[PDB]
């Protein structure tokens, strides 16, 4: 999947316009960035960690779901 | 930075209901988690891949803001 395919999705599961999609997930990925960029950890519970070269690391709940 | 203060700085910044961007970011972490239990990629231009364990290619335009 790509990145629009991944908007498709996420709009029509949420019952969100496209655009409002795009927006919030544009902005996901820059506060990501941003805060990588700084030497900031991003942990998001249930999915998995950034830090930093950027690196991601699965989290338990990831992991299992895709075991 | 974790999942709460992720969601308030995007809320900020796109000028969105904190309920809205909860989600739609759950969302977006459903999608990409059930793409990957199906063995699918999920390729996000200017950010990178997530592929299957799980595993987070970073790309070029990430890496390069981060070094």
């Amino acid at each position: 999947m790509n990145k629009k395919e991944l908007i498709d999705r996420v709009a029509k599961k949420a019952g969100a316009k496209k655009k409002d999609v795009k927006l919030i997930l544009d902005t996901i990925l820059e506060t990501i960035t941003e805060a990588l960029a700084k030497g900031e950890k991003v942990q998001i519970v249930g999915f998995g960690s950034f830090e930093v070269v950027p690196k991601f690391k699965p989290g338990k709940a990831l992991k299992e779901k895709v075991k």
